[PDB]
RNA sequence: GCGGGGUGGAGCAGUCAGGUAGCUCGUCGGGCUCAUAACCCGAAGGUCGUAGGUUCAAAUCCUGCCCCCGCAACCA
RNA sequence: GACGGUAUCUAACCAGAAAGCCACGGCUAACUACGUGCCAGCAGCCGCGGUAAUACGUAGGUGGCAAGCGUUGUCCGGAUUUAUUGGGCGUAAAGCGAGCGCAGGCGGUUUCUUAAGUCUGAUGUGAAAGCCCCCGGCUCAACCGGGGAGGGUCAUUGGAAACUGGGAGACUUGAGUGCAGAAGAGGAGAGUGGAAUUCCAUGUGUAGCGGUGAAAUGCGUAGAUAUAUGGAGGAACACCAGUGGCGAAGGCGGCUCUCUGGUCUGUAACUGACGCUGAGGCUCGAAAGCGUGGGGAGCAAACAGGAUUAGAUACCCUGGUAGUCCACGCCGUAAACGAUGAGUGCUAAGUGUUGGAGGGUUUCCGCCCUUCAGUGCUGCAGCAAACGCAUUAAGCACUCCGCCUGGGGAGUACGACCGCAAGGUUGAAACUCAAAGGAAUUGACGGGGGCCCGCACAAGCGGUGGAGCAUGUGGUUUAAUUCGAAGCAACGCGAAGAACCUUACCAGGUCUUGACAUCCUUUGACCACUCUAGAGAUAGAGCUUUCCCUUCGGGGACAAAGUGACAGGUGGUGCAUGGUUGUCGUCAGCUCGUGUCGUGAGAUGUUGGGUUAAGUCCCGCAACGAGCGCAACCCUUAUUGUUAGUUGCCAUCAUUUAGUUGGGCACUCUAGCGAGACUGCCGGUGACAAACCGGAGGAAGGUGGGGAUGACGUCAAAUCAUCAUGCCCCUUAUGACCUGGGCUACACACGUGCUACAAUGGGAAGUACAACGAGUCGCUAGACCGCGAGGUCAUGCAAAUCUCUUAAAGCUUCUCUCAGUUCGGAUUGCAGGCUGCAACUCGCCUGCAUGAAGCCGGAAUCGCUAGUAAUCGCGGAUCAGCACGCCGCGGUGAAUACGUUC
RNA sequence: GGAGGUAUGACAA
């Protein structure tokens, strides 16, 4: 049977809200300056390995923290990346715009990265399975207490649609204190879309 | 010409011996069933072939008429 | 010298004239594209082809082979698939139903002899060519030539004597006889005994009896059943009785007698291999059946009637003929079964029991030991596909016999023999399939069993099904009635708001780089607005017409036009998909690692004894651990310490109409931090455990109540219409704009709800107690007008401050008086209120008028186990307006649970 | 614990 979202479940217990900031008056417009923030950066910094965006709001600024793998990559030579990126930002929100930068230690135990890795190589046809066991082989290196993962779709191109998932550890998706990542990522392949599911357990809180 | 029959969709009662239109199956609707059958609950369906008489009153009695069925319509 | 200017040799010239066939899914070496769409077609078998085909056709490649390649035909092989080499017959095909036995096959020990078999030598022959071995010739090879070898169940002849056979003896172990004993439903014949049934006779006696799931038929007042005494006759032999006995098998059970077979144990007197098996034959052979003649109680095909049933030529009931019985004679078949031919020998044990024998005891009885022949059970070695067999082999061996060779057709057809007949014995083919089959494994299932749980039933309370209306659906209708959902798990469902918009549908009016994107574009404003026509989209005029920098060349930001790439599909496929969700079910399960067991699929753990709500825990266990579940961590609710004390609270005080004001936070309250509940403690039960029962304390006790949380998976479940997306289709149209209409239709069927049918009520008046939540052009006080819906002015509040908001049931009086009503409030007329550009299609609400069905609801069916059902309101999401639906809140507040058969 | 006797359900997927 269906599962509640992991994050979801837990935001409010041990997770926090990603937006943060308070508004009555312009909650609604806030929230979708916010999501048009999130899709823009998706677009723009979609090769670097951009996995978190936290989002302050202070009267009309607007400060903007950015977890990545790749920080050089993000800021460029000199900023010049994160400065071109915060005039589009500008533009686009139509207030001042601060952007920091988190480097994303260790990686492997990012659901989203690891999701991602899984469906870029997928989209480069390599063996699901191959895929799988590497991840979880790395996200255990990392010291994952546990990892969980699922590909969904017509694997291989085969007519039929199945699933096929691993798993190492422990991933207790019940236990409401247990620190459980979570991500979906979808990858684009011939045949259509392949669903990408990772589980990372870290240490419980 | 001799008989037998026309009563709900079908098969039948009732008719002799006037008072009250039924039985079996069927049809329709609803139940039961995963579904169908069976089963269960409700409902419809004829003014008795038809026209006249008799009677207080006719599916029932009388007369005619029309349909349907079997038989006969000629023998040395 | 026919061949013949032939072979051959020499010299000149030229890569120039000279490579196809089949195959590429697996078997099988060889792979991708199109086209195709269970069509065309392929194919030796498996099998490919239903819109993404390495299997079809073409193409490009690749593999095999090559002047060949492939197809068909036929033979051998693979085929151990006729097994001499070299198989089998318990359950897969296969042991004749059993025995008696002629011929035949085979045969105990040993002395001598013989030399038929057997072994061996010599000789003769087994032509030549051809295989094979050496050696040669053609340029090689093919081919040719030379010399060998081989090839016989060969003939003659010489040897050997182990084995088989013959001949002459000997032997006693096998076999049989003698002698002494043992048991027995062995057979046949003639008698005979008791219980019971039925019938007959006679008493008593009266209204039933009999029978089924329930009934009926039937018997009975012409006296039944019952009951008592008798009589008749038939069949079978209770207790004993026992994997007990006996028989070759079929089979044989009261008792007695007569006739009669076999078996077993001793003994070692006798014979001296006389034995085993045994085609064909012969004999015997359950039950049913057949002929002749008897007999006939009970039982009982057929048959009659009563039931059951949709039907019931059956199961059930009441009767009942043949038959069952006897004699004689046929028949000759059975799951005639241990589904296991007979004989013989050999290969651990343990333990019953039948019939014996010997001994050591024991006074006898009896106990112990040994031993033979049966008969069971358990179990090594060994065997087996496994199940299993295992001194009573399915083990190890030898002899003889019967029998099997995929399934069906078929034990059929024809023929033959037998039979009175029924039929039996013998026994095919055409044709057709790629399986049939045995054992075991995992699931699922059972009108199998055991043990359990859940408002599953039971116990209760209240409903739905009946009526009106709201609402969804089917059906029908329509220009359209947009699409999706179809048992549980579709139908107050997507839709948390269809007059317009929404809107996807229809009619009509319209547009074509487009309503919406990105890229090039240009001599830059775009818009916006006024007027005009239009239903509007739109068009036709006027109207105003751009920002940001740099050094000034321009550029960048934005329109807008032109232009082509392109956009756009609520088009299709949820049987291509992601994501999301339902569902069993919050049920306690689902699995993995290592190890071990099994040939193997698999198994174990996860089972078992307890225990739990739980695969929860304990214990035991070839299992030891682990993971996803369970539980816990989380939210809320139930008591409370403390920090805080306004906008909340008011006890202490004084004042106000007012908790008002002052004053204080004490109380309540609010919300952070904590405390608290852990079977923690006490007693009893329990396997010293888990745990269970009870107790104390406490606000709360065993999860306190509730919520969130939904394992691996299941239904090709739902969604391509939230979104995204493979492939397919449309592209001046399935895309886009506008007006109107539809989704609201209405002979009918269903689901879900609301309101009722009245007195536990209707109406009137008075009076009291909540909670969750919402609020800025929003909640709206207060006042005034209005019968009312509402309207006017107007106030506070972005809110524990103000408002929505004095809640309704409730309680107290009055009235109605059982009435289709003073119940009911549908439909309808008129007149209004709002919201909105607009209320006809088609909104909600108000007043007056009207006053529908409805008198508690068939079959059937639903929810709920306590602050629950029932009932009463209040708030909110969507929302201009609009809910009987949904979400949430509080008020009042029960009945019942014996119990798990269904 | 074991052993001999006493109503229906096209076809493919
Ligand atoms: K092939
Ligand atoms: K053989
Ligand atoms: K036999
Ligand atoms: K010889
Ligand atoms: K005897
Ligand atoms: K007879
Ligand atoms: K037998
Ligand atoms: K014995
Ligand atoms: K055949
Ligand atoms: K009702
Ligand atoms: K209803
Ligand atoms: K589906
Ligand atoms: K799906
Ligand atoms: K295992
Ligand atoms: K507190
Ligand atoms: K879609
Ligand atoms: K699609
Ligand atoms: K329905
Ligand atoms: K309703
Ligand atoms: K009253
Ligand atoms: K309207
Ligand atoms: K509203
Ligand atoms: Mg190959
Ligand atoms: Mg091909
Ligand atoms: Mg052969
Ligand atoms: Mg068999
Ligand atoms: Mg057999
Ligand atoms: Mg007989
Ligand atoms: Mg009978
Ligand atoms: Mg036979
Ligand atoms: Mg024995
Ligand atoms: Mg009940
Ligand atoms: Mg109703
Ligand atoms: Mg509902
Ligand atoms: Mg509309
Ligand atoms: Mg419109
Ligand atoms: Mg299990
Ligand atoms: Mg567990
Ligand atoms: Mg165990
Ligand atoms: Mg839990
Ligand atoms: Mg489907
Ligand atoms: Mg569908
Ligand atoms: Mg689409
Ligand atoms: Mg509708
Ligand atoms: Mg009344
Ligand atoms: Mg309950
Ligand atoms: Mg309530």
């Amino acid at each position: 049977g269906q599962k509640v979202h992991p994050i979801g479940m837990r935001v409010g217990i041990i997770r926090d809200w990603d937006a943060k900031w308070y508004a009555e008056k312009e909650y609604a417009e806030f929230l979708h300056e916010d999501l048009r923030i999130r899709k823009f950066i998706a677009t723009k910094l979609a090769d670097a390995a951009v996995s978190t965006i936290e989002i302050e709001r202070a009267a009309n600024r607007v400060n903007i923290s950015i977890h990545t793998a790749k920080p050089g990559m993000v800021i460029g030579k000199g900023g010049s990346e994160v400065e071109n990126l915060r005039k589009e930002l500008n533009k686009l929100t139509g207030k001042r715009v601060h952007i920091n930068i988190v480097e994303i230690k260790k990686p492997d135990l990012d659901a989203k990265l690891v999701g991602e890795g899984i469906a870029r190589q997928l989209e480069n046809r390599v063996a699901f399975r191959r895929a799988q066991k590497q991840a979880i082989q790395r996200a255990m290196r990392a010291g994952a207490k546990g990892i969980k993962t699922q590909v969904s779709g017509r694997l291989n191109g085969a007519d039929i649609a199945r699933s096929e998932g691993y798993s190492e550890g422990t991933v207790p998706l019940h236990t409401l204190r247990a620190d459980i990542d979570y991500a979906w990522e979808e990858a684009d392949t011939t045949y259509g879309k392949l669903g990408v599911k990772v589980w990372i357990y870290r240490g419980e809180i």
